[PDB]
């Protein structure tokens, strides 16, 4: 039986926006309202053209706070369009944040995983 | 051409934990577990061993407020084990918020779009 754990296990929140060579210019686009909405709520990371780590599509990464979750996800949700997003909590084991606790706005992709530990 | 959405859009979420024949206890567990850990304080709907409206499993709904978001999504994320969970926001346009606006806990699924009209 799994052993259940309060959301206080969660560290922080990494979102993911997917895209790929057809989708480049809508990622770029979210990624500009996210620069011009978000500024200082979330860590905006660098425009990744190729998969990196254990991610199967061209990537970009939010790093946020528990406190911006419902803000920044609920936003997400509404406004990402047809681009996938990868979300999951760090809790100090990435293998199994990744493996098991991966949530996705839109449609799931197959990670990586055995990029991880 | 899209139209930014502010989160006041959204009156309330409502997530779909998905099951079947082989994950009916975990499924039951989980829902015994908000029950109790939410005191009864949130919307459950029956528990449906058949799939029913646009849910190609058996499932069954919790509701809640964009203001349990964060607590209730990061508790599920942490606790649904392997039972993939169906998650939307209610913007009172129930196709545009099935298909365009869904987030998958595990899994994404292919709606029954049929049973949204
Ligand atoms: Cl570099
Ligand atoms: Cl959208
Ligand atoms: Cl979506």
């Amino acid at each position: 039986g799994m052993t259940f754990r309060d959301t206080s296990a969660i560290a922080s929140w990494h979102a993911h926006v997917y895209f790929d060579a057809s989708s480049r210019d809508a990622a770029w686009t979210l990624r500009e309202q996210i620069e011009a909405h978000w500024s200082g709520k979330l860590q905006l990371g660098r425009f990744h053209e190729r998969p990196v780590g254990p991610h199967p599509m061209w990537s970009y990464q939010l790093a946020f706070t528990q406190e911006q979750f419902a803000d920044l996800v609920g936003w997400l949700t509404l406004n990402h369009g047809a681009l996938d997003i990868f979300l999951h909590p760090n809790t100090g084991d990435a293998l199994r944040d990744h493996r098991d606790a991966a949530v996705w706005i839109g449609h799931s992709h197959e990670l990586v995983l055995s990029a991880l530990n």
